[PDB]
């Protein structure tokens, strides 16, 4: 049985879906589900104190918020895919993101039970 990725950013944003696009290559090896990210809030205290020009970037940044975890459904067990190595956020198309070290990553990642 397929293991199954989840990733997790945004809806309707470039960089996850670039991401997701990578991913889909992949697919006869794994499932693929998405979870869309589709809340932000800048903590009430922390938007009591440079410019404010800050708190916007803050936002901004949630753009880039990516996250892909492997789930076994044989085994119950979950991984945690660390995939920056395969990511260059200074890019603007499919060198956003680069398959081969994505792929390694996924399949290095290693499972466990989490409490």
């Amino acid at each position: 049985m397929k293991n199954v990725l989840i990733i997790f950013g945004k809806p309707y944003c470039s960089i996850c879906e670039n991401v997701s696009d990578a991913v889909e290559e992949l697919k006869s090896e794994y499932d693929i589900l998405h979870v869309d990210i589709l809340s932000f809030f800048l903590k009430d205290g922390d938007s009591s104190m440079r410019g404010t020009l800050i708190g916007n970037f803050a936002a901004h940044l949630s753009n880039y918020i990516v996250s892909i975890f492997k789930y076994n459904p044989q085994t119950k067990q979950m991984a945690f895919v660390d995939i920056n190595k395969s990511l260059d956020f200074t890019k603007t198309d499919k060198s956003l993101v680069n398959l081969e070290i994505l792929k390694s990553e996924i399949e290095k990642a290693t499972y466990g039970v989490w409490p």
